[PDB]
């Protein structure tokens, strides 16, 4: 291995300058099988890799792992070995009351409220998505029919209290996030994710490329649970405007 | 007399205009509006001279800002109170990158927060960021009159002198905070310098705006004055042909 | 010119090391007309320049325009021409119940909510103003007989939210702002307006004598709409204490 | 299940209220098999569960995965589920060239070099650990006779850049991170790690007890890649003090 | 001296490493004299220096005076003297219902309400007793058997708005301290004082050993039992000065 | 006995008095009191020594604040409680300019705030800004008994030794934050170092009191470290002149 974490050489991405990377490394696999040649590279704690063809072109699969901290692991680690373009898939909970279940996010721009953006730029630095990036998934987007919305995201540290979650053991907020949601909703902020603030300002800041799409499963204005069904349908929706849209960048 | 407390403009002057092109000299708006049909000018009232015109049978607006955000924010807010939904920034620029050179275009996706104005409307965790319509526009308006183009992040500064870290000054020195600061940008790929986009990128995002910026480099740091005109023209060129396609 | 925006050299100063620093260009001419021998010297963008004699010596009148940044183009480019005192003449909105319309205000330093002023010197350093300088107004204001104030202004980058104003296009104002007004009122602070805070920070922090004297246009208390008539003798009662008080500072 | 991200009930658990939190999902099974009854209880995502018996008394086995944010998501579904002490296990590299691979290492309180902490307490709040649950380890360390460090630890929400790493694709780390190490080495900091900020600020800000304990792979000072011979002995050092606490924390 | 404020020399430890360091200087002769052949060395400003025989062994006992800045001088002072131990013992005001009047609290960490801590550590910085002294404490507590809490503790540069206390000339408190007793409560801390942060920070960021102790003389959610309090309070950081010889 | 926490004093014990002269050390208060007439000593509490004298048949307050801005803010609170309407400081400071000499006085515009305690009453945003009265009677009344005398920015420490940039001391080192920060408020046209004045101004300034702040100069740090006893005791002497005579301007 040439890296610390990945399991990989450079050998074993045979030229691929592209990588797909999902949170969960129990999706690598699903994303991969829908392109050709698919074959599996090497599996080390969250980080599963994969990789396949796109018209003739080598491309990786590569899970993050939840959070800004292992996202800036794997990011750095397939940067060393060649990779320039990075291609963010995801889940989301919208917090706009006319962004429906089901729906589909492009990120232009990221609010950072994570750390590990910080350690790559200051804050006053934009969380912005490159420009090629964001273009190829709005045109994948309407390619396969999709109701779309484009805009800034709110990327958290935490799943409940910097998301503003209040059933909890605690059932507290710390001051500086309370009525945070409110906030965010008035300024025209679609939903809540935890890795596009790291990533973007990480790759904006090194001269790299990062696009970002996500799927909405839940409505934070409408309910709190997730439904089982139309998940699987919204993360197939998802997958096929990701793999589109990298075939467009190569 | 006046709907508005600085700009002097009321309601029935726009006849209709949902558009604005926002240049920050006075004298420059003129030259905008006599590249559209029928020009006529409406008020002047301090740094704030507001001329209308008409493109493809359709009103636009086109109103000088000032120098800095503060002023920029003034004339925004009274302008969208007139009903105003679209503003599309043109400016002049330094360049910071070796390889951008004078009279090239640059079209800014985001920029870097030096100012205080922006913090008014949104905290610092929140990007600057430009409209996706109209970076698209403006992108493709520059592909259409063929010009040398640069897509990326701007950084935005409340003086002209320290925070764009000059020295040949009375002082001849800079704060601790930018001592060291250009460097910093050139190596995260930061493309120029000016001074009003990030209070307006951030003010038109977070109030359901939208905003668009485009500029004309005249001078690079690390290295005339009939280029400056040229450069002008042709960045103007740029911003009429994206208002016609946001009409 | 010598300098890059006010279109001047340092032969149209004639020697002159004082000048007057309103925030409107069109004002200029009304200011200088009061000295003698008034003469126009350039325009370009919102900086207006006139030179006319005090005493049998050469003073400046030039505008900075609304704001810190265009303010601190202003200044920087006066000094390396030669000027290293400036007097500041403008309109503001008292906070203070007992503080009435047509009164003048003198400021001793400034509640920083403004960018500029951090170009210069950290937040910790004092926006305060030259005591000479503070002196020579507050005895010129006694010496026309005017009911006087001397204390601390905020000064703000906006007119609307940094001001607490809730009439506008969006109604609202960020958390940090909200009750902020009701808070400096608690503090004592007199008024608001929008460009002390850059103009006494910088010229502290680089040995030059700044001074500031405001006359009252309106109560935030009382009314939200100024006047016609009432402020027009409070702009002509204001410049005779500016041009006074230039007098004892040459 | 009872949570989002655990897969787990509350009955699952019968009756355990202390966890032992590795980071690795591997590593779970290995720290099972030291204790009475081992068994699986779930796999999803970074988060493997297993469940064991100490003294006749349940005990839960618990990864977080590498960082703040998805720690923060394991701690806080565990305290739905009714655990009160955590116990964190760890590997580690050392700053001060006093301290020597192999040696183990116990947490009074970390540096907040994190941003998960922020959303449970400001930065002024100490990432202190619980006295008990740092006792129990101190005498642990000393029952099975290691060579044993304590004091503060840096916790990064970085590998690289936050630990200051310039052997990376770009060669480069930000200002405020420019010249860091050097400063904690002076302020007699021992060691870098990932996870330890989060932990301890939200459970010493929610009532829970939490303890650290770590094994050194590498010294910094000396060398920068890690011996894959003793870090075998190292990790079977670390756990045996780890289950040792936990006996005397029940 | 050797010193420019407390008005010592080497010689007058006689070889002592640990010093007992109370805010009150009207406070050292009692303190002292608990201990074997107590002597007056110094007194100047608000820095009262007494040197007492614990067990055969030198110990000191010096005043710092009420907040950071004077403890951040006196601190110093002392360590170029020869001190690397540092014990402190001081009053208190409890936040928690369940802490009663009269028991006795040995701080872990503290809340950084403070300025002099970031002249020595940024804010992400703990301000964490050192481990030894802290066992020493708890061990000198059941020594005497008291009631005894353990764990994190506010300080706070002012006794008024930044403990939120509104009974003032003024009648308020600034924004940024509005609500932060009832924040802080909800995070479990137990008390509140105002020199914890300067010391332990200092003296951990500088390899340095300090400990913290304070007994309850009253409950912000609730002479006779002031002075009592104090006693059981003195005799514990004695007995704990007594174990780290 | 006592109408407040700490001093040891009722608001009968001042007698009326609204003016109050503030120093650090409670051993240099009985040398101001007796500059007035009729002293009488009326409590010593920890740091804090209460003396009152009568000036031009005026009660005036002397009460010791001690080192640093945390006993600075108990004093003048519970004073103001009193009914203290006035403040006026006196003490001793290190020069950082080469122009100022040791024995020259000094008169503070406005401080610059490396403290905390001043937080606790106003944000950072806001100046540590004396009173316009009591910076005018402190400058007529230096001129009055003549003096060299400098008017100015203070940087208000909450440390000697680190946030005055200190390295001859047990660690021989300063944080990150205060390294090379001497060099950066010379330039910026700072005159000297203290310990209590961004704390007293800036809570007098946002309370509705007059707070005035004077020092004289017993050290230049670009010239020396350790002052001379000989010339402190006469710049003592000089500066006390000053703020009592400052006093009378303002009862
Ligand atoms: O509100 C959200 N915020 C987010 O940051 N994310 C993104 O994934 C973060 C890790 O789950 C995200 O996706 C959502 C939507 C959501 C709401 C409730 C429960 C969720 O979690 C897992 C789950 C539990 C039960 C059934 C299906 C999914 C996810
Ligand atoms: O470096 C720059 N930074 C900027 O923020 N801007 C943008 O305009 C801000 C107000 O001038 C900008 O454009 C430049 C380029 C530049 C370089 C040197 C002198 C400049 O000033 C005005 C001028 C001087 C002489 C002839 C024409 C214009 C402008
Ligand atoms: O509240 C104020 N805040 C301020 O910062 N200033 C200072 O001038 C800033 C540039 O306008 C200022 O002056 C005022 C007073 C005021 C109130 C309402 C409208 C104002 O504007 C121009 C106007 C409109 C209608 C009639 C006369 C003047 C000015
Ligand atoms: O310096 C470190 N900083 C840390 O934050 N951690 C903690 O684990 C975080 C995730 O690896 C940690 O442990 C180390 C020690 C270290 C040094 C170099 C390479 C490392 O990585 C994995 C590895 C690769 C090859 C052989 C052994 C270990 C670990
Ligand atoms: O609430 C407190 N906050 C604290 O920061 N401290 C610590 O001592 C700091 C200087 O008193 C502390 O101790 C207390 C307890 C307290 C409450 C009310 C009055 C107090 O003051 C002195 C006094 C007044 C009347 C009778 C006896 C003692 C002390
Ligand atoms: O540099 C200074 N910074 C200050 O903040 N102050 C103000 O007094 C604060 C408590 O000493 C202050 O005064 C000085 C001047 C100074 C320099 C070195 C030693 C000093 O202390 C007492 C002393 C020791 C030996 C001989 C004479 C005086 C005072
Ligand atoms: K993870
Ligand atoms: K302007
Ligand atoms: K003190």
């Amino acid at each position: 291995s040439d890296v610390f974490h990945l399991g990989l050489t450079k050998n074993d991405l045979q030229g691929a300058t592209l990588a797909i990377v999902p949170g969960d490394p129990d999706r690598v696999e699903k994303i991969a099988a829908l392109m050709d040649k698919p074959v599996k590279l090497a599996s080390h704690r969250e980080f599963t890799t994969w990789r396949a063809e796109l018209d003739g072109k080598p491309v990786i699969v590569c899970s993050t792992g939840i959070g800004g901290p292992s996202t800036s692991i794997a990011v750095e680690e397939l940067a060393q070995l060649g990779i320039r373009t990075f291609l963010r898939i995801g889940t989301t909970g919208a917090i706009q009351p006319h962004i429906n279940v089901g729906d589909v996010l492009v990120t232009t721009a990221s609010v950072r409220l994570d750390g590990a953006s910080l350690h790559f730029a200051p804050l006053e630095f934009p969380a912005v998505a490159d420009f090629e990036c964001t273009t190829a998934l709005v045109e994948a987007a309407k390619s396969i029919g999709a109701t779309t919305h484009v805009g800034v995201t709110a990327s958290s540290d935490t799943f409940y209290p910097g998301q503003e979650r209040y059933d909890t053991y605690s059932g507290r907020v710390v001051r500086h996030f309370k009525g945070s949601m409110e906030e965010w909703q008035a300024m025209g902020v679609m939903n809540y994710e935890m890795e596009s603030a790291t990533l973007l300002t990480m790759c904006a800041s090194q001269g790299l490329r990062a696009g970002m799409v996500a799927g909405v499963i839940v409505n934070r204005t409408q309910q709190e649970i997730p439904n089982a069904e139309t998940m699987k349908q919204t993360e197939s929706h998802a997958v096929k405007i990701v793999v589109e849209a990298a075939r467009r960048l190569l």
